């Protein structure tokens, strides 16, 4: 799941994670 | 939008502006 | 925020408000 | 990755896979 170089579900799913305490 | 006193809406918002750049 | 034709911000703003309902 | 008996996980597994056909 990339937007160009960007790995959107990398960072995607360390937010979930990040949220997720 | 907050998970807890995680600000999740927020983030999501500055992951879809890095991710547009 | 798109991908090719698909409105990706557009549906993941409509996931974020059908949560939070 | 629940909000209340929402399941946000799920349903953004869901959107990635579809904007990305």
């Amino acid at each position: 799941y990339r937007i160009x170089s960007y790995d959107f579900x990398d960072e995607l799913m360390k937010l979930l994670r990040q949220a997720a305490g």
